[PDB]
């Protein structure tokens, strides 16, 4: 399987990997996010992604959905902290009339001032959502003490952003942010290269200026409660870490795969098995292009809080005296494992081939990051933990627990 | 694509769909879950599930989770309310050690006592999170308040079952129900027939007992209450549905993907795009063997609950009208989409193949599937619609609601 990538002269990245598959899905990113929404106006871009929807060309809301229905797309899409996704995924027959209607939302969609209010009420049912899922509010609030920048932002808005956007100030953010340069247009699946360029010939009329991204901007680590009555305490600590743009990301990779990857991992061994502390803990990366994050996760009892927190922290802050011969094998097969089976679907090898182009501008082959993996050598894992320790946490706690 | 299926001499019905593809992917189902818990142990299939993983044959829980993590295994397990599931994906080269630590694992654990009391605190942390996660505990309150019989029960089970659970009863619980015998194993990706047969002589050991299986018996369709102060109140609806095992599945899986399959869709049309009640609305199966259900719900704030609830249920009601000639075939389109990409990954067709041989005892093929999809006609839905209305469902409420 081989990538094929060109940027189309209005600054649209489009990238193809062609497979002998009867389906194609795409991932189209548009350059508009929490962190570029204008201020005081925070869920501009959830209000964008939701109004754009309410109709384009002459069919209305309704007749947008029954149009895409009518040709079995399969789609989702959502504003986030970066930007906006569109996910679709079909069968190769109605290849042309998909991105014929794409390109109309995207370049002339309706944005009806009655649909409007729908929009919004729809987001602020779904910020509100938030306030009943613990797990999702800490890492949210997490993110948010750790940058001063837009970086910190939740990407559902905020209440009184969300309640005071403004029809033409929002129509006025539509036509600034909705722009090819810095959108990316990634496909899989069963089509040509040549049958791929001549259905996105309606999306040459885009155009647009360049997109505006802030530099990020950490603030200073400390310790922060949201006292709140749930049934578990949740847990959160996030730290510096290196993302994608770093010549140590598979070194980096590799060892949070010794300690958070699976079930003989460092975190769920000494966290769940050996003292069955929490049902749920990991650690996932958090961060955003030019920063990023480690995100450490726990959900326990008010009582078992601090000893878990203890834990959790204890085995994070300790990878950096480095991982064994053994360990280093099973996550270079585990990854691997990981890999080819990512690799099995079209719609997330799409996604997948979108956030390379985001991260890096080019796609990364599969056998090229295999071959990488498998050839990390211990040493290189183990200098590259001594020279970037994680330590001084950000740490976030909600729950019944104390402050001041 | 075609599958074969065999029964093993000790009862365990095996079945392989081979595929062009360098990864193997399975699904096994032991028929030990909530539904035939003991009387007093609801939990116990919970508990078994996390005290085999404590170690099988010489190895202890660190040592058996190295040993598959050495191979490359990709994993998942849980104890459902008919069965527990184990999931394993890895490259085809691992194949016999795979299968061979898996009925280890089934036939021999270790189950020590002093790892007991981990699996215990670990067990009372997930039925714990519930609490936090107002949808799912109120669609399990919903399901509980439906049966009379144990299709009732919640498969985290109840908090005074784990923690009343004795040692020597649950291993001979064990001994009762781990069972080949009505047990499932449904493989899919690059390994022969022969290859897979080799691979699985350690489990022709496994000798057993039938399962047990208690009848279903619906309760009277009632409304209930539980009062939390959620930020959103939740509200669910059950009805009696068909299920699998029924003539009229097709025909009633084209008018639920009518009513809530799309955006296009009767619920999203209805409740979200129109009325901006909700950010999250759904109908969807939840029903046992020998008892089809239909669930829906919505989630929407106190001073909305009243207009949701009406339009949900005049939406599911009204079904029984029909749907049009456009909306039937906007519904083929979407599901031969649906099937086409839930067909292509290996790990996704194992666990159809597993659910269709637990409900029907064969393997159903997608071009099947398909074709009697495309070739259902409106006549045929209309009157199948018109025989069997949705009516008298059971109501949940979960927020600030009042109740007597």
């Amino acid at each position: 399987h081989m990538s094929r990538v060109e940027r189309l002269p209005n600054g649209l990245v489009v990238a193809l990997e062609e497979r002998d598959f009867p389906g194609v899905a795409f991932q189209l990113l548009v350059p508009a996010g929490a962190v570029n929404d204008p201020e005081g106006m925070e869920g501009a871009a959830a209000l964008l992604e939701g109004w754009l929807w309410k109709g384009a060309g002459d069919l209305d809301a309704r007749a947008l959905a029954q149009a895409l229905d009518a040709l079995g797309v399969r789609r989702s899409s959502g504003a986030g902290l970066e930007y906006t996704a569109f996910a679709a995924a079909f069968l190769p027959e109605v290849l042309d009339e998909v991105f014929r209607l794409y390109a109309l939302l995207l370049t002339r969609p309706r944005l009806p001032e009655e649909g409007l209010e729908a929009v919004r009420s729809v987001a602020l049912q779904a910020l509100l959502s938030l306030e009943d899922q613990p797990a999702r509010k800490l890492l949210s609030e997490l993110r948010r003490k750790v940058f001063r920048s837009p970086h910190g932002r939740e990407p559902l808005g905020r209440e009184e952003g969300l309640k005071g956007a403004r029809a033409e100030a929002l129509k006025a953010d539509y036509r600034r942010r909705y722009t090819p340069k810095g959108a990316i247009l990634a496909v899989a699946g069963g089509v040509s290269w040549e049958r791929l360029r001549a259905a996105l010939e309606p999306f040459l009329a885009w155009e647009g200026e360049e997109a505006l991204y802030p530099a990020p901007e950490l603030s200073e680590p400390h310790r922060f409660v949201l006292r709140r009555p749930t049934a578990q305490v949740q847990i959160g600590l996030a730290y510096p870490d290196v993302g994608p743009e770093d010549p140590g990301f598979y070194a980096a990779r590799l060892a949070l795969e010794v300690l958070s990857g699976g079930m003989s991992s460092r975190l769920f061994t000494e966290v769940r098995e050996k003292r069955g502390l929490v049902y749920a803990v990991s650690a996932f990366p958090a961060g955003v292009k030019g920063q990023g994050l480690l995100m450490a996760y726990a959900g326990t009892t008010k009582e078992r809080a601090g000893e878990t927190l203890e834990v959790l922290r204890a085995e994070v802050e300790r990878l950096a005296e480095g991982v064994t011969e053994e360990e280093l094998s099973r996550a270079k097969v585990g990854l691997k494992t990981a890999l080819v089976m990512a690799d099995e679907s079209i719609r997330s090898r799409a996604a997948s081939m979108a956030r390379d182009l985001y991260m890096l501008g080019r796609v990364r082959s599969l056998s090229e990051i295999e071959a990488a993996i498998e050839g990390t050598s211990l040493e290189a894992v183990n200098a590259f933990l001594r020279a970037h320790p994680y330590r001084d946490p950000w740490v976030g706690l909600l729950g019944e627990v104390e402050d001041v």
